């Protein structure tokens, strides 16, 4: 698989979208208003950084859905190197919902957009393992596109916590069998949707599970676990109409075997 090589000479820096611990991500004006995404890797990288950015290439080449982030074209000749992606102007879906009321029919659609970028990645096993609003990219005419920062963003460092001996994962997000086994399935990232579109129907005012630290959502996974009625869910938004909550509350049974499929999901909120 392979992809195109962009002429570097018509980009032309304008902002800064984002950075990680590896490389920078700029918002450029192509020369022949055309703006584009790019994300760079740092001249200076070591083996690691650079090799997972190549991985980082083959992965994206593959993935064509129009809910997903889509690779338009990379700089590989020489450093430093680069992929690009269309400029989505709204943001985060974090941080475009938070700016806001909306209608309704938008929020829904927003969400049936969702369900179908994680049923694109679902068909290719792709478990996409950090699911959220701010994950989501949002551009004109309120469409979206699954994408994944990294857990590097200063801004949403409080959505994340780091397990004794595991990595930091989304804990709020995630399915007990992510966080008490560690097996990120599809069905994990099915609870992850209902955790997102829960979300996206509370405008993301506040962080789900705001009662709560983090010690006691770990607890609270272990209720899930228990499932002896000492779980306490998500609570119901008043814009959401009962049936979506009774397909959030589907995303959290405890046994993955009883979660909806994304394909089923995508099928629900379509009425
Ligand atoms: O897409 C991926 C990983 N990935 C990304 O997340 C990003 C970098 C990090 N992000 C950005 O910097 C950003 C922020 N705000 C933006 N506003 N407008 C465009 C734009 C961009 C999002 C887009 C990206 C990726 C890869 C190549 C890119 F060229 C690129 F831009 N993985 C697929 C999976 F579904 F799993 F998410």
């Amino acid at each position: 698989v392979a992809v195109e090589e962009f002429p570097r000479k018509l980009l032309t820096f304008k902002e800064k979208l984002g950075e990680g611990q590896f490389g920078e991500v700029h918002l450029c004006e192509v020369e022949g208003p055309v703006l584009v995404a790019v994300k760079m890797l740092r001249a200076d990288a070591n083996k690691n950084a650079r090799n997972d950015f190549l991985k980082e290439i083959k992965i994206m080449s593959r993935l064509k859905d129009p809910n997903i982030i889509h690779l338009l074209a990379v700089c590989i000749t020489d450093d430093p190197l680069c992929m690009i992606t269309e400029y989505m102007e709204n943001g985060d879906l974090n941080q475009f919902l938070s700016r806001h009321t909306v209608s309704y029919t938008n929020l829904k659609f927003m969400a049936t957009q969702i369900a179908s970028g994680m049923k694109y990645l679902s068909s290719l096993n792709f478990v996409h393992r950090d699911l959220a609003t701010r994950n989501c990219l949002v551009g004109k005419n309120y469409t979206i596109k699954i994408a994944d920062f990294g857990m590097s963003r200063n801004l949403y460092s409080g959505d994340y916590y780091r397990i004794q001996g595991r990595a930091v994962l989304p804990i709020r997000w995630m399915s007990w069998e992510s966080i008490l086994l560690g097996k990120f399935t599809t069905a994990s990232d099915v609870w992850a949707f209902g955790v997102t579109l829960w979300e996206t129907f509370t405008f993301c005012q506040e962080q789900p599970y705001s009662q709560l630290s983090d010690e006691q959502v770990i607890e609270n996974t272990g209720e899930f676990f228990r499932d002896q009625g000492r779980q306490t869910y998500l609570p119901q938004p008043a814009i959401c109409p009962d049936s979506v909550y009774k397909l959030m509350l589907s995303c959290w049974r405890r046994d993955t075997k009883n979660r909806p499929s994304f394909q089923e999901i995508h099928l629900l909120l379509l009425q």
